[PDB]
């Protein structure tokens, strides 16, 4: 692996940190100074703009944590719900990050309706799965990713600009999965949780 | 004309810095974790420069969410483990912020572990609660103590298991009295259904 990726990462979280929670005018100086150093060293060893790094990497504000991504795991007939999106062309359970203001089962309502056209509720927790623990590629984010199970209750399937379709495959005619928002081994384990609904939640 | 080896030896030099003259507790364990990393990072690559990973932020578009709390559940013979705080002297379960370069369970186990001293394994996954400036999904992690002993604190001044009729004061935004109650609900019925908000 890249080792020097995961330490750069641990930097500007304890610079982002002393940011937030230092009193001391040099010390804060001192942790600007390292977010910056941090910025640096990712702008050169990925070729990319110095103020594009900072947006991406280095602008958070309080002490930092992982990011929070939610999947809907919603089954019919034995069957789980994938959308494609047009741009990419690869297909994934629906979600994405985790709105501020929002309460993990209202994200992966939102997300649903939005790309799928379906109302759900009934929600139950499946798993927390860390992105990075067998992750295929470095990254330059650490992510946890909630996989919540719900019911369709209503609304109807509905197309959109982003995503092109909607459809439900059962385990032996999986679709091109974006590796990025879902995993072959985290689908494996929707399907185990669907024939064993009182199995063991993961947790990473 | 490798550039991290510059770039590592300003952290090592400000973290050194920084490590002397701070007065804060917190500051300067901020600084040690920094020495700690310029350390680790100076005893590899001997010769080679870093890889270029031009690709990195190819889907990175610097998107924020709800910060990550974690929360450690454990018991003994239906006593619930706390912990009492400097912040506030109130009480508390095990936990914090969760790390960057750290799994859930790995987070519930390091929080145990520098709070009271105990090893844990056998995690499961109890509840997500968020009640809607800083938003926060907070996990509650179930464990068992493997090993390790009771050990008090500078940070954590006593470390007490507690049963659901003496309860001690709670720091109430690092769990409420409904989070207490839900958690000795899981160890009585242990199929009740796990809650998420
Ligand atoms: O919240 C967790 C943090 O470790 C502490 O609040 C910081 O050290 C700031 O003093």
């Amino acid at each position: 692996t890249i080792k020097w990726i995961d330490w750069v990462k641990q930097i500007q979280s304890i610079a982002q940190a002393g940011l937030t929670y230092s009193k001391d005018v040099y010390d804060i100086e001192r942790f600007q100074q390292l977010r910056d150093i941090s910025i640096s060293m990712m702008s050169h060893y990925t070729k990319t703009d110095w103020e594009v790094v900072e947006k991406l990497f280095a602008s958070e504000t309080g002490y930092q944590t992982p990011k929070v991504d939610i999947r809907a795991v919603v089954f019919q007939n034995e069957k789980l719900l994938f959308v494609k999106e047009k741009s990419d062309g690869k297909w994934a359970l629906p979600g994405g990050w985790a709105d501020v203001g929002y309460t993990p089962t209202e994200v992966a309502a939102k997300e649903v309706f939005e790309e799928t056209g379906y109302e759900v509720d009934h929600f139950k927790l499946l798993a927390i799965f860390d992105k990075e623990k067998h992750q295929p590629s470095p990254s330059a984010t650490h992510v946890y990713k909630i996989f919540i199970g719900c019911e369709i209750i209503g609304g109807e399937k509905k197309t959109s600009i982003e995503t092109e379709e909607v459809e439900f495959f059962g385990e032996n005619e999986l679709p091109n999965l974006s590796i990025a928002r879902n995993t072959e081994d985290q689908i494996k384990e929707m399907f185990a949780y669907m024939k064993d609904p009182q199995k063991e939640k993961l947790i990473d």
